[PDB]
């Protein structure tokens, strides 16, 4: 499943649940270290609804703590938390990927900051 490493610690009280909307700042890199996207470089944070299949599965799993099932190496991310998500080609864009930006069978690394959840 996805992998999460916690670089920094949030409030530890605010966690996203499926159907919740989250706001995130992120940089996305390949395992080789080349950046393919940054929310901050754009100057705009990303907002989405998690747990509805709106975004790739690795994002849905990490943000909702696996829909509350819990997971191996799956620590929960809270508001103000900084974490690294490693997403396998499954749970992301797969064998096809999305040209131009992503090659076939790519493992993706996201460095993310969870600015807010829902009302916040
Ligand atoms: C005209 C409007 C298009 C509309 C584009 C935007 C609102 C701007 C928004 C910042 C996207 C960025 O545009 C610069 C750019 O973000 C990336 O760089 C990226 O960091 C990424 O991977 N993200 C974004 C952050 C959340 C996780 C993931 C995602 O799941 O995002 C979602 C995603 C691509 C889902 C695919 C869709 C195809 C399915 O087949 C596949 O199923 C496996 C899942 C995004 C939100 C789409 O739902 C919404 C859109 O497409 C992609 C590398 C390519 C993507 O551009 C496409």
């Amino acid at each position: 499943l996805p992998q999460i490493e916690i670089v920094q610690e949030g409030d530890n009280t605010t966690f996203a649940k499926p159907g919740d909307t989250v706001t995130i700042h992120y940089d996305g890199k390949l395992t080789n270290g080349k950046e393919f996207d940054s929310s901050r470089k754009r100057g705009k944070p990303f907002t989405c609804t998690v747990g509805v299949g709106q975004v790739i599965k690795g994002w849905d799993i990490s943000l909702t703590n696996n829909y509350g099932k819990g997971g191996a190496n799956l620590p929960k991310i809270s508001k103000g938390t900084k974490a690294i998500l490693t997403i396998p080609p499954n749970l992301a864009y797969g064998p096809r990927g999305i040209p131009g930006i992503i090659g076939p069978n790519e493992t993706l690394v996201f460095e993310v900051e969870l600015l807010g959840v829902n009302g916040q």
